[PDB]
């Protein structure tokens, strides 16, 4: 299993503009368009995303490429912020895919809030930091994800994901 695998698994993968949990406009495997309300601002985002007239439908081949620049990104976000990187860093590789799951999911900014579970992952306090995650709004709305995800910063492993 790796981070490609596991975001995979809970992002799925549909290739035509849809809306995601929240209502947003999305595509491909969870590469969110846009936040407005108008499907052609989101047909808009697309073609520019992939450099053509695309009509909302797009190929495996260019989900997946949006997939990858997407995966870059976060790993790269999660690198540059400072209340982040310290914490990746301190953490073993599992694990890393798990924060950055959660920067894929809500963006850095988002994750960069999670101060108090930052700080108990940080000292590798597990249990507490697995509490802590779970009184979030991100648990309440999308708690099997959340779930997942907890478990595998919990426990270090990827039985969450079998
Ligand atoms: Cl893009
Ligand atoms: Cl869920």
């Amino acid at each position: 299993m790796n981070i490609f695998e596991m975001l995979r698994i809970d992002e799925g993968l549909r290739l035509k503009i849809y809306k995601d949990t929240e209502g947003y406009y999305t595509i491909g495997i969870g590469h969110l368009l846009t936040k407005s309300p108008s499907l052609n601002a989101a047909k808009s985002e697309l073609d520019k995303a992939i450099g053509r007239n695309t009509n909302g439908v797009i190929t495996k081949d260019e989900a997946e490429k949006l997939f990858n620049q997407d995966v870059d990104a976060a790993v790269r976000g999660i690198l540059r912020n400072a209340k982040l990187k310290p914490v990746y860093d301190s953490l073993d590789a599992v694990r890393r895919a798990a924060a950055i799951n959660m920067v894929f999911q809500m963006g850095v900014t988002g994750v960069a809030g999670f101060t108090n579970s930052l700080r108990m992952l940080q000292q590798k306090r597990w249990d507490e930091a697995a509490v802590n995650l779970a009184k979030s709004r991100w648990y309440n709305q999308t708690p099997n994800r959340a779930k997942r995800v907890i478990t595998t910063f919990r426990t270090g492993t990827w039985d969450a994901y079998k």
